[PDB]
């Protein structure tokens, strides 16, 4: 696991719902045990999501953004 920035799968940012209510939950279905809302000056707006596995993935950039 690792502690960062959720975006979507793969090289996106989320957008959050400031509260973290929303993006929280999203964060728990994937698979992190909490989940926060965070802003990552690049992209934008994004989630944060603790103890979600590597095989669920998060801010790059190289491509774009995908799904």
């Amino acid at each position: 696991v690792r502690d960062g920035y959720i975006a979507q799968p793969e090289n996106c940012v989320y957008h959050c719902f400031p509260g973290s209510s929303g993006c929280d939950t999203l964060c728990k279905e994937k698979g992190g045990t909490s989940g926060h809302c965070g802003f990552k000056v690049g992209h934008g707006l994004a989630c944060w999501c603790n103890a979600l596995p590597d095989n669920v993935g998060i801010i790059v950039e190289g491509e774009k953004c995908h799904s």
